[PDB]
């Protein structure tokens, strides 16, 4: 599909058995999902955005479907204001920026 | 151009006549550039992201060239971690996400 940027590029994703809305974000190295009680082992991480760093839990090998496209990779879980799909997963669904 | 996302989508821009590197950022509402001297009138603004909010100078109707493509719009100048081109200018250069 093609997504214009007149509005936030938000699509439905499936993760951990739940559907969520998430922002397709070329400016994000990582994928950051709002607090959810995901199963399994995780690793402490801190990630930096415009205003500073936040603490998140790093889950690896997480299955995530993005707008119908299956992917698997690292998902960070923590107190983010918005669900963010980052380049680590955007590459897996073959996304590009075009102009 | 078509730009893939294995690396950060950084391009060269020209603002105030000065060359800078900037991140093409579909997850940013606004364009935010590192502190610099910029010709034009400005007013105080605050913007937020991961980590919270920062104070910026809002410059309106600023001429900026992005990878050879012309835009004239709002540029926020402040202590951003990296130079960011947001949707307000991405739409001007006709950028879309595709997969
Ligand atoms: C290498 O670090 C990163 O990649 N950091 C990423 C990051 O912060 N991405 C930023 C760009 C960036 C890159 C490197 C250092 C600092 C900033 C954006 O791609 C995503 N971020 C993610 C984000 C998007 C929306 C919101 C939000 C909050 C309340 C209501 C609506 N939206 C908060 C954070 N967007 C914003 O912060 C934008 N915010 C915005 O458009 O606000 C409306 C700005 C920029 C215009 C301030 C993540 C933490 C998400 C992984």
């Amino acid at each position: 599909p093609q997504i214009t940027l007149w509005k936030r590029p938000i699509v439905t994703v499936k993760i951990g058995g739940q559907l969520k809305e998430a922002l397709l974000d070329t400016g994000a190295d990582d994928t950051v999902i709002e607090e959810m009680n995901l199963p399994g082992k995780w690793k402490p991480k801190m990630i930096g955005g415009i205003g500073g760093f936040i603490k998140v839990r790093q889950y690896d090998q997480i299955i995530i479907e993005i707008a119908g496209h299956k992917a698997i990779g690292t998902v960070l879980v923590g107190p983010t204001p918005v669900n963010i799909i980052g380049r680590n997963l955007l590459t897996q669904i073959g996304a590009t920026l075009n102009f």
